[PDB]
C-alpha cells in the first residue's frame, strides 16, 4: 500500500526552506562531485510533486541527482481556509520567484538551472518572464516537461461554438470585462486527469473502480492522481480564464502579472521544450506551440506514449522511444516528417542537454542549505502529507 | 428577466399526475380536432424540461399542440434529500413507466406515441425495452431526439488510454465486478453543457462570464442551462457506468432493468431518430448508431448547427436546413453522402412522420384528465420551479 | 447539356489581350456607372476559369459587374507541347504580373482591386509579392477566395511519417537540394476535385459513374470539374515541391520567384480573405492561417458548406449562412466562438467591402479596351474552349 | 543498390506452379520438422510480393519458415497488354482459388492455413468466401495482415459530401446502376503509398526526391514502393467501385463473385487479424472492423508505427512494441483501453497462434512439389523482375 514517505517519495533529502505557499526541498548528493548550477524543480500545484519522485525505480529526482545536479523542489503547500482568497499572483510572487531566490542564495550561483512540469512549467515560466521585466535574469535554462503556454485547441470552448442565432441584422457581441477572479473564496478539489471533467464523490467513485477493473492503468498513478489537492478560488479562476478560455498568456504583454506585463519570449534562455505523442492533457502539438513564443535556443523532443507513461520513463527499463528533430519549422506534423525515432527513453538527452547548462563539476555539499537556510526537517516534508 | 411559468415555459395547460418522482403536464388543445393518439414526452432530468416549452415562438411544445396532437409531458422532481439514494431502476419505474401508464389511461387508447429527448430518450428506450420483456407494447412509434443509445466514441476513456506498462510478460488486467451504485448516496450538481465537466463555483463562475462577453451563446440557452438540478448518486452512478463507460445498454441482454434484461431490439416499433450535425454533447455520428439497434421502420434526419441550435429551430424562423436519406447504411459518412439538404426547420418532417402513426382526427378534449386523474394545478407546475 | 459560351460561361463581353499564357476577359458593363478601379479576377489553372461565371444565375462575375465594377478576368491557355517547359516563374511574369499591367493600362488608374481563387489566389499572391519587392504597388486591395497561402496539415505527408527506423545511434537525414523543376518536361491532367488524387481512366470513369447515381453532386460542378486542364511538369512540380510539400511560400524571403524573394507581408494591402466551413480542398482553417501572414487591414469571412456550395452562393437564392468576426485571434477556433452567424449569401459583404477599396463611380466605358488593346473576340473566348 | 534475386528477395526457394496470372512459390525448409499444414500467403498485386521477404534480417518468409512451417507464396504477374480486359473474378479464380488448390495438393493435406497481406487478405477472403458457397473449406485458418474487409471512412468521399444544393422540393437521387468494368480496358501503374494519390511522372519525382531528402523513410521501403505494378482496368475498377467507394463486400450476400454471393461470415475458420496503429493506409481501426464480420475464433493484435514499420518487425531487433486483449467489443477504442502493451514484435504472438493450427510435426521434405507440380526455376521467380 502506497505511502508518501515510507515507499513513495523516499528521495533523501531536507526542507529548508517553507512558508504559507511551499516548502524547498534539497536532495543528499548521490554522487561525489556535482555541477555548479543546481535545477530548481516546479511541480504541478494540481496533485502533488511526487510524481516527479514517485518510486526509487521511477524517480525523475533521484536520477538526476545520480547525474550530478543539485536539485532543489518546491513542494505545494495544500492550501488551507486562510488561503481560499490566494492569487495566481501570490503563487508567482511568493512561491515562485520566491524559490528561485532561495535557491540562487544557497546554492551561491548567480544563475540556476529551472524546470516546470505541467502547470509547474506555465507558473515557472510566467514567474521568469515577470522577473525579465523586472530586469532580472535568475536562470541559466529553462526545461517545460509536458507544459501549455499556448492554450489553443484544448477544446473547452467546442460544445459552445455552434449556439448561435442567426441574425439577418447587424449584430455585435456582448465584450464585457470579466467579473474579477478575486470576488471568488474557495478551495477547489483538482486532481490532473479530470482537471477538465467532474470532480466529485460519484465520478470519482465509477471512474477509480473501472479503471482498476478494466484498465491497466497502473496502481501507482492511480494513487497519485487520487491524492487530490486544494486550489484557491481567485487561483483557479485567473488560470482558467487566461490560459484555457481567452488564451492570453501566448500573447506578448497582454497580460499584467505581479506588476509588469508578461512577454514569454522576454525569458530568453536557452529552453527545452517536452511533450509526449499520446498525450491528451497536454496535446504535444500544444506543448510544441511553445517554440513559436519562446526566444533563445530551443529543442524540442517527443516521447513515446501518455502524459505519465511517457515522461515518466526511467532509461533503466530500456522501454519506449522518443523522436528529435533539431529543426523547429512552425507546424508539429512538418517537424515529425523529419524527426528521428531512437530507442528509449529521453532522459538521456535531456540531462546531457542539461548538463551543457550546468557549469563546471565540483565537490558536492556535506550539508543542506546554507546559514541562512537550515535544514528543517527531512524530505519528503510535512506539506505533501496534507489532506485536501 | 426569465421565470419560468411567467416568460419561459408558458404553454397552457395542468399538472394530472404526481408522485415523488415527477408532475405529468398536458396541455390545452389549441385545435379543434386532434389525433386520436397522443403524444407522451420524456425530457432529460439534466437540466429542467423547459427546453423542450422554451418561450411562445421557440416552443417545440406548443408547435406540436398546433399540429393537432394531444401532449403530456414529464416534468421531473429536482430531487431532495429524501431522494440522496434513487437508483436508476426507480426512475424507470416510478417515472418513465409510471407516465406512460397514466397518459394511455387518460387517453383511453391502446397505444401512445413517445418522445424521449436527450437522457429522457435513452430513459424511454429502456422503459419500453423493460416493458416489452414483460409482453406489454403501449407505444405505436418512438421519436429519440439528440439521443445516445451507443455510446461509443463518446471520450471520457481518452485521457486513459496510454498509462499501461509495457509488459514482457503475460499480464491480465484486474477484471473485477465494480462496487455497487447503491453503496452511494448524495445529490449531485448537473448541466448539461458541462455534464461531462466540472460543476464547481469557480468553473460555473468563470465560464458563464466567458460566454456572456465573448460569444454569441444566447441568453435563454444561459438561463435553462444554468437553472440547475440534482441528481440522485446510484443513478448518476449507473449511467456514468453502464452507458458512458462500458457501453451496455446498446449489447442485447447485457444488462439488468426492474427485474427484466434491456434489448433495445424489443421496442420494436417505427421509430423517428434525430441528430444535429455541429451537436458535439450527442454526436450526430452517435446518434446515427441507433439504426443499428433498433427493429421496425426507422428514419434518420440530420438537423444543421448545434446541440441546442439545431434541434430547438422552429419553421417559422425559416432558418438552417436539414438532411434527409431513406437508406440506413451502416456507417454515418455513407448516409450523408447519399442525403439531400433542405432549407429550413426538419420540425415539418417529423410532424409529418408523425402524423401518419397518430391515428385519425377526432374532436379535442374540453376538459384535462380524466376522472382518475383530475388536474392538480395549472403548468408548468410547482416540480419544475424547485431550485438544486 | 452544358457547353461553353452558349449555357456556360456567357456573361457578356471581349477578349481585350492574348498571350501564350493567357486570354484577358472584359465584361460589357450592366449599370450606367461603374467604380473608378476595376477589379481583376485571376482563377485557378486546375480547371478553368469558368466556375467563376458559370451559368447566369450562379455567376460571380455577373453579379459583381452588376455591382458596377469592371472586371477584367484571365482565362488560363490549356497547355500545348510547346509550354511542356513552362515554369511558375513564367506563369507568374508572363500571366500574373503581365494581365494587371494590362487592365491597368485599360483601366487608366494608378491602382487596381485584385481577386484571386484557389491557386489562382496563391498565383496572384505571389505576383504582387513579386512587384513589391521591385518596388511596386498596383493593387489597391486583394481578395483572396478559398486560397491557400500556408499549406501546413493538407495531408499528402500523413501516410510517410511512421515509417522510420528505431535508431540506437545519432542518425542524420539526407537532407539534400531537390532535383531541379527544370528537368521535368510535360503536360499532366488535372482537375479539382482529384488534384490530390488519382487522374486515371478508371478512377475518373468508377467516381464520375459513382457521383452521378449516388450522391446530390451537382451536374454543371462535375462538368466544369471534368473540363481538366494541363498542367506543365514543371510548374506542377514547383506548386507540390514548395507548398504542398515544404510550406516555404509562407515562410518570409525563403523562395525566390522571378528573380526576387518572395515575403508575403510586402503586399500590404486591404485584403479580404474567404474560406468554406466544409471545404475538405482548402481547409477553412489553412485559409484563415492567412491572417497570420499578411499585414494591412484584413477581414475573414467563412461561408457555410463545401468548396464550391460555399463559395459560388448567389444572394437571390437565399440560401445558407455566413459568418464574421472583426477580431483576428491566431486561432481559427477563438475566431468562430466569438463570430456571428448571418442568414444567406456572403457575398453582400464581399461586395459592400469591395465597393470601399474602389473608389468614386463615374460614367461606365461604351468600348471594351483601349487604343493599345483593343477586342479581340467575344468572351468567352477560344482558349477556354481548348481541350486538354 | 536494390535488386531482386540478389540483396532483396533472396529467401531460397523454387517455383513450383505458374499460369498467366501469378507463379506459385515453394521455399526450401530451414528446420528438419515442419508442421502437417503448410501455409500459402497471398501478397498485395499493388506493388510485389517482396515486402514479405524483403532482405534476410527483415524477411517475415525467412521467419516463418524457421518457425517450422511450408510456405507457399502467390508471386503476381505484372500483367501485360492481354491481360487488360482481366477482371475481379478472373484473379479470384485463376489465382487466388488457384493457389489454394496446387498448395493443398502439394501438400496432401486436407486443409492448409491462408495468410493474406494488405489488398492480398481482401482477395483471400473473398476466394475464401467463393469457396464456401460452393461448399469448399480448403483452410484451417486465416491470417489478415493490415487487410481492409469493410472500407467505411478511408476518406475518398469526403470531398464530396458538402456539394449538394439546398432543396426547397422533394428530391431524390439519380439511382443508377454503374456503367460495367468490364467495358474498361487498361493496365494503370499502381504503388502502395500513391494508390489514394497521383500517380504521374511528376509526383513520383517530387516526393521521391522529398522523402529521401528530408524524411527518414528507408531506401529499402521505397524501393518496394518504386518498384510498380499495373492493375488491370476492370480489376481496377471493380475493385474501387465496390470497396472503397460503396463498401459492400462487408454486406452479406451484396455482391457476386465467380457466381456465388459473397459473405464473409461463411469463411468461418479461427482467423488472426493484425493492424498497425499509426497506419494511414489500412487505419487499424478499419482493420477491426473485419471482428464484426467474421465467424469464429478471432483474435486482433494491434503493432506500433506504420503501415510497413509495424507489420515488418521482425524480433531480433528488440524493436517497438504491440497490444493484445482477448475481449472484443464493437468499438476499438473500448479494445483499445482493455489491451496490454507488450515489448516487441508481434511475430512471436501470431507464430505461437499459427503452430496452434497447423498439426503436428513430422520430417521436412527434401524435394519441391510434388510429381504433378515439379520445380520450374528458383524462387523469386522471373514474373517478379518484369518491370510494369
Amino acid at each position: 500500500a502506497f505511502e508518501v514517505g515510507r515507499n513513495v517519495a523516499v528521495t533523501e533529502g531536507a526542507v529548508v526552506f517553507e512558508n504559507e505557499y511551499f516548502q524547498l526541498l534539497q536532495y543528499k548528493p548521490l554522487t561525489d562531485k556535482v555541477h555548479a548550477r543546481p535545477l530548481l524543480m516546479v511541480p504541478p500545484c494540481i496533485n502533488k510533486y511526487y510524481i516527479l519522485d514517485l518510486q526509487p525505480e521511477s524517480s525523475l529526482v533521484r536520477h538526476v541527482v545520480e547525474q550530478g545536479h543539485t536539485v532543489f523542489l518546491v513542494s505545494w503547500r495544500n492550501p488551507d481556509a486562510s488561503m481560499a482568497g490566494s492569487t495566481w499572483d501570490d503563487y508567482i510572487e511568493h512561491a515562485a520567484i520566491r524559490a528561485i531566490e532561495v535557491a540562487r542564495d544557497i546554492s551561491g550561483q548567480d544563475k540556476i538551472n529551472v524546470l516546470g512540469f505541467c502547470v509547474g512549467g506555465t507558473i515557472v515560466s510566467t514567474a521568469l518572464a515577470v522577473l525579465a521585466a523586472r530586469g532580472e535574469h535568475p536562470a541559466a535554462s529553462v526545461t517545460l516537461l509536458t507544459t501549455l503556454l499556448d492554450f489553443a485547441d484544448t477544446g473547452i470552448l467546442d460544445v459552445f461554438v455552434d449556439e448561435g442565432h442567426v441574425q439577418l441584422r447587424e449584430a455585435t457581441l456582448g465584450g464585457g470585462a470579466g467579473a474579477p477572479c478575486a470576488l471568488l473564496r474557495g478551495l477547489e478539489l483538482a486532481n490532473t486527469f479530470s482537471f477538465l471533467r467532474p470532480n466529485d464523490l460519484v465520478w470519482n467513485y465509477v471512474v477509480d473502480n473501472y479503471l482498476k477493473g478494466n484498465t491497466p492503468v497502473p496502481f501507482d498513478l492511480l494513487f497519485w492522481n487520487g491524492d487530490a489537492t486544494n486550489l484557491p478560488g481567485p487561483w483557479y479562476c485567473w488560470y482558467l480564464r487566461h490560459t484555457y478560455l481567452q488564451n492570453e498568456l501566448k500573447v506578448p504583454g497582454k497580460l499584467t502579472v505581479c506588476g509588469v506585463p508578461v512577454d514569454l519570449a522576454s525569458i530568453d534562455v536557452p529552453t527545452y521544450i517536452y511533450g509526449s505523442r499520446e498525450d491528451h492533457i497536454v496535446p504535444w502539438t500544444a506543448a510544441y506551440a511553445s517554440t513559436a513564443l519562446l526566444a533563445n535556443k530551443l529543442r524540442f523532443v517527443l516521447g513515446a506514449s501518455g502524459h505519465i507513461a511517457g515522461v515518466i520513463n526511467p532509461p533503466a527499463k530500456n522501454k519506449r522511444s522518443h523522436w528529435t528533430n533539431d529543426a523547429l519549422p512552425e507546424s508539429p506534423q512538418q517537424w515529425l516528417a523529419g524527426a528521428i525515432e531512437h530507442h528509449g527513453s529521453w532522459w538521456p538527452d535531456w540531462t546531457a542537454w542539461l548538463a551543457g547548462q550546468a557549469g563546471a563539476k565540483r565537490a558536492a555539499p556535506a550539508n543542506y542549505g546554507n546559514a541562512r537556510y537550515r535544514a528543517i526537517e527531512p524530505a519528503p516534508g510535512r506539506y505533501v502529507k496534507a489532506k485536501a
